[PDB]
């Protein structure tokens, strides 16, 4: 029930490889979630897969998509310290409240475009977009969460059922086609009982759309939920659109570009000292995007 500066509380996720904890930041008091790994249980592959997804979450800082703090590294054991996404998954949200009005749905799918764009701009592809994936802070906004499978079938994109060719942000950008129908209408665009029928009506790329949808969001959804990758839209392109702006006359989405991050808050320098953390412990492994006790420290100190 202990982990570096972390008190363990209850399994909120559990893979066939990782599971996922709630935890307390035993200093700051900050609620966090760790990602436990067995490195012991996991095959040459996905081991190189982890090693990847622990790389690529370094290198992301967006505000709509799980953040890292800490890597808490140990011969047979791997912890990921992450933010906790308090509200849970859109998938639930959608089950336990219905589908979201369009002005809802909008709020939440900004953001996921900002987020997702961000990563392919960083050449990161998600490779795995589902409601699962998404979820929400207590002030309800979006957290992309996962990163295991970067660089599920109702949300790949025609090419990926066939077996076709790589590429990347096109097979993302088919997936945002499907959360948005879901968002909207609650259910999934492309369904079927075994994996053939769902197969067919991907292929086919022909999905029902309900009474109460608006005109712009039925126009929106066939630039994502285009058949032909190559045809299909780009989010810079998209982010133009008048849907994704209605109710936002002003501040038209925009590509998100990471602000100057201030690594010498000077009140919560001090604070640190009267925990046990020294001047130049501080200072050296601060302005060094580390990861450590101390980067986290400092974070979680900013966040309540
Ligand atoms: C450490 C931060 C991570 S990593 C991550 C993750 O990789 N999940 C995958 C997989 N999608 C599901 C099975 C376990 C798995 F294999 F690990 C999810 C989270 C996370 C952050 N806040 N939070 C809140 C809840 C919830 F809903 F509130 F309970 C659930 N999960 C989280």
């Amino acid at each position: 029930p202990h982990v570096g500066n972390y008190r363990l509380l209850r399994t909120i996720g559990k893979g066939n490889f990782a599971k996922v904890k709630l935890a307390r930041h035993i200093l700051t008091g900050r609620e966090v979630a760790i990602k436990i790994i067995d490195k012991t249980q996991l095959n040459p592959s996905s081991l190189q897969k982890l090693f990847r997804e622990v790389r690529i979450m370094k290198g992301l800082n967006h505000p709509n998509i799980v953040k890292l703090f800490e890597v808490i590294e140990t011969e047979k054991t791997l912890y990921l310290v992450m933010e906790y996404a308090s509200a849970g998954e859109v998938f639930d949200y959608l089950v336990s409240h219905g589908r979201m009005k369009e002005k809802e749905a909008r709020a939440k799918f900004r953001q996921i475009v900002s987020a997702v764009h961000y990563c392919h701009q960083k050449n990161i592809v998600h490779r795995d977009l589902k409601a699962e994936n998404l979820l929400l802070d207590a002030e309800a906004n979006i957290k992309i969460a996962d990163f295991g499978f970067s660089n599920s079938p109702p949300y790949a994109a025609p090419e990926l059922f066939q077996g076709k060719k790589y590429d990347g942000p096109e097979v993302d950008i088919w997936s945002l086609g499907v959360i948005l129908y879901t968002l909207v209408s609650g259910s999934l665009p492309f369904d079927g009982h075994n994996l053939k029928e769902l197969r067919e009506r991907v292929l086919r790329g022909k999905y029902r759309v309900p009474f109460y949808m608006s005109t712009d969001c039925e126009s929106i959804l066939r630039r994502f939920l285009v058949l032909n990758p190559a045809k299909r839209c780009t989010l810079e392109q998209i982010m133009k659109d008048k849907w994704i702006n209605i109710g936002y006359e002003g501040e038209e989405l925009k590509p998100y570009t990471e602000p100057e991050e201030d690594f010498g808050d000077t009140k919560r320098i001090e604070v640190m000292v009267g925990m046990g953390y020294t001047r130049e412990e501080i200072k050296e492994s601060l302005t060094s995007q580390k990861y450590n006790e101390v980067t986290a420290t400092y974070l979680l100190l900013g966040r309540k």
